[PDB]
Order: C-alpha cells, then sequence, then structure tokens
C-alpha cells in the first residue's frame, strides 16, 4: 500500500532485497508454495494488522532478481523495554540450497541491530531442520534450550538459539544496506 | 487477490460496480476518506475483514465504484450464517459522491447478493438517529422498524434506530436491478 | 468471596432473595439445572463473568434464593452503562420452580435495583419466542415490542422478541415491593 | 467446587497440603497477599485459570497450606500436554514465608504430581535472575540451565533463566515423599 511507510522500507544484500509483501508478492509467494492460499494471505494480512508498537510482527516477502522467494519475518513484543526481536521464516524448494536462508537472516539481523537498535535477537529450528539449524550456526547465534511442541499432532522438539549485538557484530560477513527507515523509525519506538 | 475467489465476485447496479478491495482499490478508497492514524486504521480494518473471512463467521466489505473510482464500501455480515439465514450491512460513502443516491442503490445491490444468491431470510441495519443518509437508504429499500437502542459513541450517548427487511417483502417489493458475476466459485464458502 | 463487595449486594422481594452467587450457591444452582459436562460449563461461565466485571462492561448473574434454595439465575449487564444508562437482563428458572410467579418477581428485584440504585434510563432484555412465560415476564413488567434477531440455538435457527421498558414504563407498571441492601460499598465499581 | 473432581485432589509432603483454591482459601491467599485493586484482581486472575482449564489448554493454580495457613501459589500448566508431556510452573510465596525451605518443598510436590501421575516427560520453568530464591529452588530440585530471556517487567527489562527438568534425572534424584489422593477421578481430564 502507498499509505503505510512500512512499504518503503527496503533491505539489500548483494544478492537479496526484503520488502513488506504487496498485492503482487503475495501472489508471487503463494505460486511459490505450490486452503493453502487463503491460509497464506490471511496470515500475512493479520500481520500486516496487527502492527503495533509493543507488538508487532514484520513478514518481509524475499527476492532474488524481483521475484518473491520466501518470507522473512522479524517481530517483538515490548520491544521498546526488552530491545529483544524474534525471527521466523521459510524458502521456496528450489531456492533452498543456494545460501539464500542464510543471506536472508543476514539481512534482517542487519535491520534489527542497526537500525531498530536491538541488543538480542531469538530463533528457534525443530531439530530435524538442519538447514534452519545451520543458517543460525553461521550468524554466530548460541543455543538457547529446548522446547517441546505440537507439529502436526506429535511431539517434536526444537532448538532455541540467543544472539546478542556483540556476537552478532563479530560473526557477520554480509553486506547489507537498509532504505526507506527514516519515516518508519516512529513506528517502532 | 488471484487466489481467493471472493475477489471475483461482481455486483453491478445501473451506476455501480461492487467488488472486493484489491490493493489499488483500498488505496482509492483511503484518498476517498482523506478527502494521520486513519490510513493505518483503514488499511488495518479492511484487512482483518478480509483475513477473517469463515464460514460461520464472515464480513464481506465492498469497494462500490462509480466509473471506476473507489467512493465508498457497501459491507455485508453474518455470524452463524448457514443457521439464521440473517445478515447485516453497514457501509460508508465519501462527502464530495453524496446526494447522488450511491447510497440507496449499493444497499439494494448487496440486498439483491444476500437474498437471491446467499438466500438469506432476513437482512438487517442500523443507523444513528443523526444519520439521515443512512435512515433515508434503509426507508428507500423498504427496512421495518425494528428498534431503538442506545450506544457510546465517543464518550457521549446516540441512540441507534434498527431495521430488518424480510426475503418476501423484498421479493414483492424490490426496484433496482442487479447483476451478480462471479458467485459460483464462491458459493461452497458461504454454505 | 469477602474481597468483592458485590458479594455483600442482597435485592429482596416478598418470596426472593437475590445475590452474586458464592461458591455454595453455584452449587446448588448446578444441584437444579441437574433436574457430564454441564456441571463444569457452569462453573466455568459463571466464573468467567465474575472475572470480568468492568466498570464499562459487567455482567451481573444474580442466584433467585426461594426458602434458601438457589432455583435460578437473573443476570444484569451492560456494555458503557456510565454513557448509555441501558441495562439488558437474562435469566433462567428450574423446571419443578416455573408457574409459581417467581419470573417476575426476579425481574421486578432487577429492575428495581437497575432503576432505582443504578440510575438507569432503559432496561432491554431478549426472549426466544418459544419462551412465552418469560414474554408474558416482559409484558407484566411494562416493556414494549423493540425488534426480532435470529441467532443459533443448539444447531438450529431460533427467533428472539426483544423488549424495551423506559424509567416511565417501568414506574407505571411496578407492582412489587423491593429492598436492596450492601449497594454503598458497591457504588464507586459502577462509576 | 463439589461439581469439579479437581477440587477434590490433594497433594501432600511433609509439610504442606496443595489443592485447587476453593472460594474460603482464595480469601486466605488474598489476606496473605496483602500482608487496592490487588484483591480483585487476585480473583479475578484465579477464577479465569479455574474456568480456562481445557485438556489441550490448563493451568492448575494450587494453594499451598502449612498446617491450614495458605501460604502462597504453586502452578502447574501445559498447551498440548497429551501430545507434549511437558510441564511448566510458577509460584509465589508470602513474604512472611520465604526462608524456611517450603519453595523448595512446593516446588518437590507439583514435580512429583506432573512425572508420577500425568507422565509428564519434562518439566520447565523460569526465574528472574533477581529473584535468588526460585533460583536456588530451580537447582535443589535438579534442574538444568536451558537458556536466557528478557521481559518486560514493570515496565523495565527484566532477564529470566529458564530451567529444564527431565523425568529420567527426577526419577534419580528426586528427595521428597509426596502422596496424591483424589487423582483416579482426575485421570480422563487430563488425556485425549
Ligand atoms: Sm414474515
Amino acid at each position: 500500500s502507498r499509505h503505510w511507510p512500512l512499504f518503503d522500507l527496503r533491505i539489500t544484500t548483494p544478492r537479496l532485497q526484503l520488502q513488506l509483501p504487496t498485492e503482487e508478492l503475495c501472489d508471487q509467494l503463494i505460486d511459490t508454495i505450490l486452503d493453502l492460499p487463503f491460509n497464506t494471505l490471511s496470515h500475512l494480512w493479520q500481520q500486516l494488522a496487527g502492527f503495533k508498537r509493543d507488538d508487532w510482527s514484520l513478514p518481509l516477502a524475499v527476492l532474488v532478481d524481483g521475484r518473491a522467494v520466501g518470507v522473512q519475518a522479524l517481530s517483538s513484543k515490548d520491544f521498546p523495554i526488552t530491545r529483544q526481536v524474534d525471527s521466523g521464516s521459510w524458502l521456496g524448494l528450489r531456492y533452498q540450497g543456494h545460501g539464500y536462508g542464510t543471506e536472508m537472516r543476514a539481512a534482517v539481523l542487519y535491520f534489527a541491530f542497526a537500525e531498530l537498535e536491538a541488543q538480542v535477537a531469538t530463533s528457534r529450528s525443530f531439530v530435524d531442520n538442519p538447514a534452519s539449524i545451520a543458517v543460525s550456526r553461521r550468524n554466530g547465534y548460541r543455543d538457547n534450550g529446548l522446547d517441546r511442541v505440537a507439529r502436526e499432532g506429535a511431539m517434536a522438539e526444537a532448538l532455541l538459539f540467543r544472539l546478542t549485538r556483540d556476537d552478532w557484530q563479530r560473526h557477520r560477513t554480509v553486506e547489507v544496506r537498509v532504505d526507506g527507515f527514516d519515516r518508519c523509525r516512529p513506528l517502532f519506538g
């Protein structure tokens, strides 16, 4: 939308551009994924609509050559107080195995640490998703506990991760640029 | 969106087209309203209605187009529709588009959709007692009185008129020519 | 509870006493209803209503006592009361206590509390069309017809008649002596 | 209530009795806390937890009694318990009642309930880094480190240590004798 400055945020790496999904990018994302189409829109709509200073979720479309290939989300409750963010992500099947996962994580963590002035970033992976765990290792996260949840009716264990600003800085390798954030700054605090 | 059949629904009258608001229509609708927090408030509300559709609890905000331009919104909603067969409506129309009878026509459009396509038995609406435009729309569309209510509006008491229109009353007295296109693929979502 | 002044409220009529249900009274109300999920569902609903009390959104589920036995519930509730000055009521009465004039006495009890203690200007109620006893109680107490609503009830459509009672209509029709105790300490909670 | 079997559950240790708070016990717990909005805030919170019980999402706030006096609450919670077999706990103890070893004993009580009766596989807890007592309870009860969090607490950032205890570790190292009465009837309430 042209009535919401978060739509003008761009985060760019040498290979990727991240931005809030417009109608066109959402439909590209659904093609990438392909009840699922509506569930995907519904979820993105609800995240966009629920943005508040003290409870926000930014689902960023990840673009390779201008094409949406997945989503890298950043979120936080009580950010102005905790200075802690959490992330989640998915990447289309045919785009996995090319290091986009690591690069797109790098991109949101730069945004978090350099623009939002976060002090900690968290993530989690199912223990049977080594690719996502490898992304966390590469970005310098430290193990931060075990959790058990219901995943499609069966027990799944999740590994939790913690990345401080200092550890982030020591481990970073990806060049990241942020544009459009000046008008957005008042939304976060 | 190209991945949700409700976006292909079209309701057309002699002067109007109603359809689910796309990204472009939402932004046009916000342009109309602005004729600070209001833009996000508006997107947020539309987004939550689009995302919240459930067979047993839905709201359908339809952008109202006059010669291409989004001039306002005519909504229809219902909780437990398959059981109640009762729908409710609410609406707004940009100030510079008021006084042309678009209000009456847009209400007639969703009533046709509710009765002819959804097979509703009853449609309801409400107006603040000091909204003469909405009250006129209801009278021109042949609704019955259905009660007097009171609510809080901006920290003060506001009285509200309730309206009810039944399917047979509508069948026998309706006068607006309405066409619905793209409903067959939507049909399963409602029943 | 000894920590919430609403528990000290007493409304008394010639044959009835109404009060917020304590633990023992909730359990008697459940005894009454049972003339497997039902006990917990009742408990859960009463707890949630007790817990949800807010000045701008409250529900008062009053146990109705005949000779010490909890026989039914006469509820009063209101959203934005300080602004609207309007209250709503609902009730149920155990099967074997029906047909003895308790329904009208229990409505008179809460109506007096609303108009004389809370200083309400309007009281509303609704009754399903297939509940003529409850309809008659509304007519007996002076309520006027105020619309029709359809809702889902046990997976089937049930039509409700809505009722409206102004303070003047209340006054004109009131016959039952009502006394209210323990309200002074509750006063701040309501406004 | 005499219409909800969870009220007939009793968990006892050498010094303590734990049970779901009746109306009288809620009022004693509030008396203990008071040693303005606080009474109703407490009632409303207990009422909501009592009412919110579902197989797939429950919270069990247990009043802790020392010779009939209500000194605190030891809670046990789980979302999707029948699947995860993981429980979480939280608790408070009246200022007057701290430093007597009740915190460790009350934790031991719910752990035994969780592992011996609910057949939990994992128990978790968290403590603010500036709550040395709660941290010591987790350590005395054999929990291991399970990470670091930050939360907003009264408008300021507060760090919390997370703790995790497995059934095996509990079985090997538990020390407190615990008795649980009134659980048989409650079995179907916790299973699918
Ligand atoms: Sm009729």
